[PDB]
């Protein structure tokens, strides 16, 4: 049995290295949002709240985790706070991640009413409520769902603990049925699955909207061919009626409106000639639509396609952050499931427990890198902060 301080020295050194990187990276995130007005939006307010929780992981949760790894003597309820505060920060991160996904769904599914529905004041109230709810969820053991009524007295005496004290160890004071049923299943797994469903809806909405743009573009070009090779006025009228409904459907900003004003008006001009039985004159009037399509309509199609592809890319970046949260925290949750559900299984070894703990803490480091690599506005703001 090698001296415990040796293995503890590696674990403590790694934890402190994680804490430093978690503080610097996420302070840089908050500093960037504070300085750049282009980064000041509802989505990034939840990013800041997420960054604040990761800052608290380095300032508080990691020192708390180092403290509880020693098994020091402590009053059991004070031990619970040290043990459970990281659950407040993890829960707050989950609420921020869910809000970011929901915010991205509103912007892509109903962009016309997004700005009136999603405001900065309403976001601040949501952030405040989610932090209060995270304290209630994470500190639920302090409300009575704990093992403080059944302390390990033999372990407390062997450590020389005083009266009313226990050896402060995570699995000794925090019930595993809380950790699995309440914290993992209800408060972590279910919101994460809701996040996945929201992201599936986002990408499905983006894919559908892109296909609709290409469908209206095809409908515009197909019916033009129908008009050119029509032999009676009724055929020209049929295609023009479908184009007019498609043109108004694509219309659902001044150069935008003018280009569609010309398009619909030119369709109405040809429709009037078609109803008069003037086939040759209607087809020639419909040929003018090609000038409007090249000069105006195609530019709107490409810009609309460009805006949607940026929303997909922004939603992928946010989904990567949620996926990395799941990847970093799931091993610790899964180990707790083995400890709880399989008492006949040998406990996961010590080195694996602290590997899972370190990995969960590493998640507080990774988000600043995802923003820097995937969001130009952050990366450029990061550069200006560092240079100056
Ligand atoms: N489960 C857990 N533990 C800790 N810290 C204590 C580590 N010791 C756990 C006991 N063990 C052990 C016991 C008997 C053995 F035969 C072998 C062992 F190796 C030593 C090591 N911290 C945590 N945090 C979260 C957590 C936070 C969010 C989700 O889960 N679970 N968790
Ligand atoms: C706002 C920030 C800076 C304040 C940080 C306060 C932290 C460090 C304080 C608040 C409550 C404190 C705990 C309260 C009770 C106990 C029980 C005692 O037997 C050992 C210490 C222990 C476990 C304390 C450790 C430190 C502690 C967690
Ligand atoms: C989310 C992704 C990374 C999957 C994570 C898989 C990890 C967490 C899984 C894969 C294999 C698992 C181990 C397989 C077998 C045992 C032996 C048992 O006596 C205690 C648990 C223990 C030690 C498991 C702990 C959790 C474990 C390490
Ligand atoms: C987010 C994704 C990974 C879904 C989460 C799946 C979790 C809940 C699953 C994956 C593997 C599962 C474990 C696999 C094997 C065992 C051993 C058995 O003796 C008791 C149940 C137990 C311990 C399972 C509990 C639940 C478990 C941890
Ligand atoms: C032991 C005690 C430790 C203290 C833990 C306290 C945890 C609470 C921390 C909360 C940080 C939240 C920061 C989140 C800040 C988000 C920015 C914002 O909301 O502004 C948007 C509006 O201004 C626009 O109108
Ligand atoms: C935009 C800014 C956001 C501001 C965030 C607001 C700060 C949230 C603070 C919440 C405190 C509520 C705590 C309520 C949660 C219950 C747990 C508890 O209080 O246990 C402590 C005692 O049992 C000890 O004996
Ligand atoms: C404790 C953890 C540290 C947390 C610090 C949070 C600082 C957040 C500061 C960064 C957010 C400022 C902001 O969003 O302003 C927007 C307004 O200008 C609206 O226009
Ligand atoms: C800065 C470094 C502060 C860390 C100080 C923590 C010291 C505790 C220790 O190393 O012994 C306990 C372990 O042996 C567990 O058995
Ligand atoms: C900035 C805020 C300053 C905070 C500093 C706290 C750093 C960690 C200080 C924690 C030291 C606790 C300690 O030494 O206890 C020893 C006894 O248990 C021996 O029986
Ligand atoms: C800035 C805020 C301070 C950040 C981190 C503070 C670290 C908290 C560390 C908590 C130390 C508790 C302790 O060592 O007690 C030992 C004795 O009570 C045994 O009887
Ligand atoms: C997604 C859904 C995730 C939850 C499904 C996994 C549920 C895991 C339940 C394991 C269980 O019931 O064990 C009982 C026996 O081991 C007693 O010996
Ligand atoms: C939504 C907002 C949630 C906050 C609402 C109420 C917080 C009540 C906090 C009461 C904490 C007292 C717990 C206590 O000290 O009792 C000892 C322990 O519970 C026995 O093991
Ligand atoms: C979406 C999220 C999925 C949440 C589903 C949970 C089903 C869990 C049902 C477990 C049924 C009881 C298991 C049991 O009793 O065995 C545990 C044992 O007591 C340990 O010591
Ligand atoms: C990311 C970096 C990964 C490096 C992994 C090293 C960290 C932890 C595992 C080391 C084993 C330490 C056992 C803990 C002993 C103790 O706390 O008493
Ligand atoms: C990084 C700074 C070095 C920290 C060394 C940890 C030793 C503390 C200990 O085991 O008592
Ligand atoms: C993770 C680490 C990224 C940190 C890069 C250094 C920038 C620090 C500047 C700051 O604290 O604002
Ligand atoms: C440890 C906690 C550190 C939190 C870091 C958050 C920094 C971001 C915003 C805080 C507000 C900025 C305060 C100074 C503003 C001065 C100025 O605007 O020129
Ligand atoms: C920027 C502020 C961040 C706070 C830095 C604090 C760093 C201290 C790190 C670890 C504290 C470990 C506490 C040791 C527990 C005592 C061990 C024992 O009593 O047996
Ligand atoms: C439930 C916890 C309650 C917390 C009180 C926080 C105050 C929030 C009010 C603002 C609501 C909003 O504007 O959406
Ligand atoms: C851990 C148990 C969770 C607690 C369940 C219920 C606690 C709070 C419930 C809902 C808070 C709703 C927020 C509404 C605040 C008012 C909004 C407004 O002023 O417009
Ligand atoms: C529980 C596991 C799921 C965690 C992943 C959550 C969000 C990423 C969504 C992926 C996009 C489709
Ligand atoms: C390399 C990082 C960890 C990789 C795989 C985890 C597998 C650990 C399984 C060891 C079984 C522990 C035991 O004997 O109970
Ligand atoms: C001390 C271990 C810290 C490892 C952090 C890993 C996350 C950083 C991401 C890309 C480089
Ligand atoms: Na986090």
């Amino acid at each position: 049995g090698a001296p415990p301080i040796m293995g503890s020295s590696v674990y403590i050194t790694v934890e402190l290295a994680i804490a430093v990187l978690a503080i610097l990276g996420n302070v840089l995130v908050c500093w960037a949002v504070w300085l750049n007005s282009n980064l000041q939006n509802v989505t990034n307010y939840f990013v800041v709240s997420l960054a604040a929780a990761d800052i608290l992981v380095g300032v508080l949760a990691i020192p708390f985790a180092i403290t509880i790894s020693t098994g020091f003597c402590a009053a059991c309820h004070g031990c619970l706070f040290i043990a459970c505060f990281v659950l407040v920060l993890a829960q707050s991160s989950i609420f921020s991640l869910l809000a970011i996904a929901i915010d991205r769904y509103i912007a892509i599914a109903i962009p016309l009413r997004y700005n009136g529905l999603v405001t900065g004041t309403r976001a601040a109230g949501i952030i405040a409520i989610c932090w209060v709810l995270s304290f209630a969820i994470g500190l639920t053991p302090m409300l009575g769902w704990n093992n403080c009524g059944q302390p390990k007295e033999g372990k407390a005496h062997s450590q020389g603990c005083g009266e009313g004290q226990v050896a402060c160890l995570f699995e000794d004071v925090v019930p595993m049925n809380y950790m699995v049923y309440f914290n993992f299943f209800a408060c972590v797994l279910v919101p994460l699955l809701l996040m996945l469903g929201v992201y599936l809806r986002i990408f499905a909405a983006a894919r559908r909207q892109l296909a609709d743009l290409e469908d209206n573009w095809e409908t515009l070009n197909d019916n033009l061919k129908v008009i050119e090779k029509a032999d009676n006025a009724a055929q020209v009228k049929d295609a023009l009626t479908k184009m007019r409904a498609a043109a108004l459907d694509a219309q659902k900003m001044k150069d935008f409106r003018h280009g569609f004003d010309i398009l619909v008006g030119q369709i109405d001009d040809a429709l009037k000639l078609a109803n008069e039985g003037k086939v040759k004159e209607a087809q020639a009037a419909a040929e003018q639509l090609k000038t409007t399509r090249n000069a105006y309509i195609q530019k709107y199609l490409e810009r609309a396609r460009s805006t949607l592809q940026k929303e997909v890319h922004a939603a992928k970046s946010a989904a990567i952050i949620a996926g990395l949260f799941a990847l970093c925290w799931l091993p610790l949750h899964i180990i707790n499931c083995f400890t709880f559900f399989c008492p006949d299984c040998s406990h996961a070894p010590l080195w694996l427990m602290y590997l899972a703990i370190v990995l969960a803490h590493t998640n507080s480091v990774v988000n600043p890198f995802i923003y820097a690599y995937r969001i130009r506005e952050f990366r450029q703001t990061f550069r200006k902060i560092i240079r100056s």
